[PDB]
């Protein structure tokens, strides 16, 4: 056989995934967030990132959410353009089932996705080329 799934439109460089965390009987999220602004004349970033992960917490236990991650939505809450404080309240409001939305750069330690998209050449089948 041969190898494939190599290369493709640079549209979705990263991959988003949902993480359903569970909160034990009297447990917290245990996820630290950071507010970036990305000043000028610098190679910094901008957005909410996982500063750290409190041990013995839902996040830690789950083993899905860790530092070096960009949160775009919390349990469905589109925190895309939210503020540190605005994000904090969201976490507290969230219940047991917390579906965290993170997006990391593809082609990393992580393992291939489940149903990744394909860059089709708007071709009408073998009718051509």
């Amino acid at each position: 056989g041969s190898s494939g799934s190599s290369g493709g439109s640079d549209s979705s460089l990263f991959e988003t995934y949902n993480v359903e965390l569970v909160r034990k009987d009297g447990q917290s999220l245990g996820i630290r967030i950071v507010g970036y602004v990305g000043t000028s004349h610098t190679g910094e970033a901008s957005g909410i990132y996982v500063k750290s992960v409190i041990p013995g917490s839902a996040a830690y236990h789950n083993g899905h959410i860790q530092v070096n991650d960009k949160i775009v939505a919390v349990d469905g809450v589109n925190i895309q353009g939210f503020a540190n404080h605005d994000v904090v309240e969201v976490l507290r409001n969230a219940g047991q089932v917390v579906h965290l939305t993170l997006v990391r750069r593809k082609t990393s330690s992580s393992t291939s996705p489940l149903e990744p998209p394909s860059d089709r050449g708007t071709v009408s089948g073998p009718s051509s080329g």
